[PDB]
């Protein structure tokens, strides 16, 4: 009887901002005005974007940013909260490009959480911007704290979490408190550089939202889905990075976590976040991409799919062939990697050479152009029913997406996440789940419910055997063992009772 969270990014850029008009689609192409009262209806969260951290190590704006123009297009985000008394408008910092590894500003962000007055001051410039420009929480999108950065980064979250707390109580918000989340990798080798303290990251969050896409790119060897729901045994299998991490777990404890090789799937991050003690399943949103990733340069056979590509990944986009035929934005964007699904959309109803079509063992679709070799991978409104599906059966907080202008015209994609989770009339009890690779990993956080007969002293169990102890259920590692489990190595707590 929760309401599933549905947290939609809204993205501008500065100079559409310092020339913000609702009636020219040339200057800025997705205004405010765009959400209309029905889709601020069918949102929970909406993450306006980006804020930086400057080098005076506070959360800021752009220093090119007109502060007028910038409080009037919040105003107007602020305002959408008259058809939705359950909605925050968000504010996120950082993005990939200012927060990545050789971003602009990361020196900033390592720097911010390093001490601890440093975490106070910019815990306060957070909290203070808020306040000021009328936001109703903070979304930390550093991609990604990595190393000695990880406990300055929780120590951060913590501060802000307190502060937020404080501001929520002075303020009276108390039916609306002031929110705090993240956006959290949503593939393994990103997951590794924390996740040894997942609990300890999630902690002072509301939610953390997964991004369970961009998990294919023209950075890979061969094309694939890049927001796969389960695997397909005929696509590519990566490394399990996190049997690597400093977890201090057992070879046994970490085999039956990590299988490596994995496929890179949505279903594996969540399972991945599941299996951590302390991180509950309601904070855990999954992150969708409203867009899709293009490649060139594809073999036939099967519709492009889990093949060599010659797509550059190079940015910016190294010259001016714009090959993904029909793509108008990608002239305008000078790049033809990403398209919007409004774009996505376009393509396939022109006469452009597009087929559609559905891999159904990672429920998504994409799109296949025989004549010229190319492969596209997105999400769509029947992709959104099995990933709804699946946010309702592992009891998950709710979905996340990049980014509201890629949506069509209409809305039709944010329509039907709000369908699937609220609609009346809805039923996806039949709905079949497929035969995709699930990820099966079993953690401490994760432990399925089983029975076994009680464990006796004096028993010799043989390798393999299953007893109940204590409120578990173990299974000896090796035979012959007789002593209490837990008491030793020789067991492996593999369940839990009742
Ligand atoms: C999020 C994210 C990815 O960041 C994209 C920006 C980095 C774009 O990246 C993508 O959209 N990637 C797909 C989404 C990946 N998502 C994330 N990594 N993180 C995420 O979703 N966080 C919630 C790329 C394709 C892009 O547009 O770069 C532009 C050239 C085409 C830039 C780099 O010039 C870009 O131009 C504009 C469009 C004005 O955006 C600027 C930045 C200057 C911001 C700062 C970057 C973003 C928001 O467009
Ligand atoms: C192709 C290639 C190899 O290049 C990798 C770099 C391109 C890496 O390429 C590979 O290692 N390729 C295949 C092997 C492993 N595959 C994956 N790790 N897949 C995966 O994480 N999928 C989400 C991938 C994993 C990567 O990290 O890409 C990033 C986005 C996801 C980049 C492209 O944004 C990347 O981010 C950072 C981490 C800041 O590194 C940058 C570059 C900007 C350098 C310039 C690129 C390299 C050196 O990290
Ligand atoms: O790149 P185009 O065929 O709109
Ligand atoms: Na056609």
């Amino acid at each position: 009887s929760t309401r599933k969270a549905v947290i939609g990014y809204y993205f501008i850029p500065t100079n559409q901002i310092n020339n913000y008009t609702e009636t020219d689609t040339s200057v800025v192409p997705f205004p405010v005005s765009n959400i209309t009262p029905a889709k601020a209806k069918q949102l929970t969260h909406i993450n306006f974007s980006f804020l930086d951290i400057n080098s005076n190590l506070e959360c800021a704006w752009d220093p090119a940013t007109n502060d007028a123009k910038a409080r009037d297009v919040v105003n107007r985000l602020t305002a959408l909260k008259a058809h939705n008394p359950s909605l925050r408008i968000m504010f996120s910092i950082g993005g990939w490009y200012y927060s990545n590894d050789l971003g602009v500003s990361h020196a900033n962000y390592v720097n911010a959480v390093k001490t601890p007055a440093a975490r106070t001051k910019f815990a306060q410039s957070c909290v203070r911007i808020m306040k000021d420009y009328g936001f109703d929480g903070v979304d930390i999108d550093w991609e990604y704290p990595q190393a000695a950065e990880v406990d300055g980064f929780i120590a951060a979250l913590q501060e802000i979490r307190t502060l937020l707390n404080q501001q929520t109580i002075a303020d009276g918000r108390q039916a609306l408190p002031y929110q705090l989340t993240i956006a959290g990798a949503g593939g393994a080798f990103f997951l590794s550089r924390y996740y040894s303290k997942l609990a300890q990251i999630v902690a002072p969050l509301d939610y953390i939202n997964l991004m369970t896409y961009d998990l294919a790119g023209p950075w890979e060897k061969i094309t694939n889905h890049q927001a796969a729901l389960f695997g397909d045994a005929a696509g590519p299998t990566f490394y399990n990075a996190l049997r690597e991490a400093n977890l201090g777990w057992s070879w046994e404890e970490l085999t039956r976590a990590f299988p490596s090789p994995f496929s890179l799937t949505v279903d594996a991050a969540v399972q991945q976040h599941l299996m951590m003690e302390g991180v509950p399943s309601a904070k855990i949103v999954m992150g969708v991409p409203f867009y899709g990733r293009a490649f060139k340069g594809v073999s036939g056979g099967n519709g492009g799919q889990y093949s060599s590509h010659s797509t550059p990944g190079e940015d910016p986009y190294p010259n001016a062939d714009y090959w993904l035929v029909g793509c108008d934005e990608c002239v305008r964007d000078k790049d033809p990697r990403i398209a919007s699904y409004r774009q996505l959309e376009q393509m396939l109803q022109g006469n452009y050479g597009y087929q559609r079509l559905w891999n159904d063992k990672t429920k998504t679709p994409y799109l296949y152009h025989a004549q010229n070799g190319l492969f596209v991978t997105y999400d769509d409104a029947e992709s959104f029913k099995y990933k709804a599906k699946y946010i309702k059966q592992q009891q998950l907080g709710g979905v996340m997406f990049w980014h509201l202008g890629q949506d069509n015209r209409n809305g039709d994609l944010l329509a039907a996440l709000d369908r699937y989770f609220n609609a009346a009339d809805y039923d996806d009890s039949q709905l079949d789940m497929g035969t995709g690779l699930r990820y099966t990993g079993v953690g401490p956080g994760n432990l399925p419910i089983m029975t076994a007969p009680a464990y006796v002293p004096g028993t010799t169990y043989a390798q393999g055997a299953l007893v109940s102890y204590q409120g578990y259920v173990w299974q000896t590692k090796w035979g012959y063992i007789t002593s209490a489990p837990g008491s030793d190595s020789a067991w492996l707590k593999v369940g839990r009772l009742a």
